[PDB]
């Protein structure tokens, strides 16, 4: 017989994260290769493993594998990448890294997929998936019309999909944020708690994924909260036994009170429940989301006390567990008309009861989807991904969806850039793009899901590219090491006004003082110290009128330290008139 096909079907079928891993060690030990070695590994595992039970997954890799956005793993073989987290959209990046030809290096701060919660999945998540032979890694992926997978089974898909393709992984290691190089020649480096290995703590990257969840994002990253009504949030677990009786209960999509006001009602004057939303998936539990107001939680003594600060109103302290797993099996009972038996919990990674409360209130998004830093000469590509890009509402079921288009996105973003585009250019792209995440739909996407790959034209419809401009992100673009000599010329021609200092195309110009030195030198005299607006516009219509020199900055704009780029534009003039005098 032939090992390699046990330690092959083992690590296919291993339901626990660290036995996908030891299971992938084993089939590669049988198989002459070490894990984390690019699409070459990938290339021997299948050279190998050619029967029966691989050959259809094989296919769909390879189907995928050779979409001319990849080209055939040349497009970023010259790319170093680190994703930060093993969370669905960060595997789901390392796959699109993976195949696009790059080195990609992956740290989870956890050793083990925990989260039992269900994810609605939309129609192309659902066909990608697929595609990346998700039955063939479950099963029970998707039967008949499901709509939805539990987290960590789909942590499960994307791992095995993404280790196969030689991803480099690392488990139980916290990514705290950078390391600048030391000096020209080097590049980007991670500080990592808490022993992070000799050679992951030495590797030099020149990509950063960021999939870090909800509230984790790197620096210079700034995001932008706001807030709606308090909503409050449970959702809970309870053991499926997939009997008859079971299966034959409908699952609720979404009941919403703004329309089903008799059921709510009936809901509250039989239980004291008071609910605005309940969702039930039938899925490896029973699965439950529901939303509540705060006074309700209150009066059911669920909360202990009205405290004004969401993230201490919902703290271990203040949540009763007793109260809040009879609230949940209360109502989930009532919304299934008790057809689904006397109901059990499930327990979570830990071992309590599977009931967990979060705050619905907030609508977060960050302001960029990406920034480029740059020291020594090294070039840093930070782009973010998932539950840390854009805050996904978990009723209406984004999260998948929004967040696996943020890693094409992304993934399309780190193509360009290993094609060697401006900096600017890459972000405008991915600004461009970033625009349309938060308002994203199936209906306002392309109807032909089967044929969705990175390439944004085949996802977004009546596509600009050009929504945003090289100009306006010089914001994300970030340095802190031909352009030489305007600044020298600048500085001896502004020499000697009082409160007059050339250091650079932004600040030193923001108060009008610093144009004015120019022009009045260039030209003396039409002659003191004004104002600010006043000496700014001041220097653009004397200038305009006198020199010759049209504004390409507004006067706000210069005054802002905005366009450095467009007083670049406009100084470079003086500089073509007056250099050779
Ligand atoms: C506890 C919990 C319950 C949820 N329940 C629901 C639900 O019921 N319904 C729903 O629609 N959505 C739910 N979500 C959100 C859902 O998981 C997301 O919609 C989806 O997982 C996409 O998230 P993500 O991949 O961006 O990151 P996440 O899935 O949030 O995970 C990010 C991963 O990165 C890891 N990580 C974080 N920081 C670091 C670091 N510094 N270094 C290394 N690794 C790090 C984390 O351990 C995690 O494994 C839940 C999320 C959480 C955390």
């Amino acid at each position: 017989t032939n090992p390699a096909h046990d330690h092959f079907e083992t690590f296919v079928q291993a339901q626990l994260c660290q036995d996908v891993l030891s299971s992938f060690q084993g089939l590669c030990r049988a198989l002459g290769v070490e894990s984390g070695g690019g699409l070459s590994q990938y290339h021997k595992i299948k050279a190998q493993l050619n029967y029966w039970s691989a050959k259809s997954l094989w296919a769909k890799l390879d189907k995928r594998a050779s979409q001319p956005v990849y080209q055939q793993g040349q497009a970023c073989t010259n790319t170093k990448c680190l994703v930060v987290g093993a969370g669905p959209c960060g595997l789901r990046a390392a796959v699109e890294l993976a195949l696009l030809g790059a080195r990609v290096v992956l740290v989870e701060k956890r050793i083990k997929f925990s989260r039992h919660n269900v994810l609605h999945l939309w129609p192309f998540t659902i066909h990608d998936l697929r595609a990346l032979g998700a039955k063939k890694f479950y099963g029970r992926f998707c039967t008949g019309t499901l709509d939805h997978i539990s987290i960590r089974q789909l942590q499960l898909l994307l791992l095995k999909v993404a280790l196969l393709l030689g991803v480099e992984i690392h488990w139980g290691v916290k990514f705290t944020g950078l390391q600048p190089p030391p000096r020209k020649g080097s590049g980007w480096r991670a500080q990592l708690q808490p022993n992070p290995p000799a050679q992951l703590a030495s590797y030099e990257f020149d990509v950063l994924i960021s999939a870090a969840g909800g509230k984790f994002v790197p620096e210079g990253f700034t995001i932008r909260e706001m807030r709606g009504k308090l909503a409050i949030g449970i959702t809970a677990n309870f053991v499926n036994g997939r009997t008859v009786e079971e299966t034959q209960v409908p699952e609720i999509s979404g009941v919403a009170r703004i329309y089903n006001q008799k059921f709510f009602q009936s809901l509250l004057k039989a239980t004291g429940i008071d609910l605005e939303n309940i969702v039930y998936y039938k899925d490896e539990t029973h699965y439950f989301v529901m939303t509540a107001k705060k006074q309700c939680l209150l009066r059911l003594g669920v909360l202990r006390q009205d405290l004004s600060e969401t993230d201490q109103l919902l703290g271990k302290a203040n949540v009763v567990p007793e109260a809040l797993q009879r609230f949940a099996r209360a109502a989930a009972d009532f919304a299934t008309h008790g057809k689904l038996g006397k109901l059990e919990f499930a327990q979570d990674a830990r071992g309590r009861p599977d009931v967990a409360a979060f705050d619905f209130t907030s609508m977060m998004r960050a302001e960029s989807s990406a920034r480029v830093q740059e020291k020594h000469g090294a070039r840093l590509l930070l782009g973010l991904v998932g539950d840390c890009l854009v805050e996904p509402f978990w009723p209406l079921g984004t999260g998948v969806a929004r967040g696996f288009l943020a890693a094409f996105d992304a993934a399309w973003m780190v193509k360009r850039w290993a094609e060697g585009a401006g900096p600017l250019e890459v972000l405008a792209e991915r600004e461009s793009l970033y625009q349309l995440l938060s308002q994203t739909s199936p209906e306002n996407m392309h109807r032909n899901v089967a044929q969705y790959g990175l390439d944004p034209a085949t996802r977004y419809p009546n596509l600009n590219l050009r929504a945003v401009t090289p100009n306006q992100v010089q914001d994300l673009y970030d340095m802190m090491d031909g352009t030489e000599e305007l600044l020298h010329w600048c500085q001896e021609q502004t020499a000697g006004f009082p409160g007059v200092h050339v250091t650079d195309f932004s600040s030193s110009w923001a108060d009008g003082l610093a144009l004015c030195a120019l022009v009045h030198h260039l030209q003396p005299g039409l002659l003191q110290g004004m104002g600010a607006l006043e000496a700014t516009t001041w220097a653009l219509r004397v200038a305009e009128h006198e020199l010759g020199i049209t504004p390409v900055l507004s006067a706000q704009a210069v005054m802002a330290g905005s366009d450095p780029l467009g007083l670049i534009a406009y100084l470079s003039h003086f500089h073509s008139a007056f250099k050779n005098t």
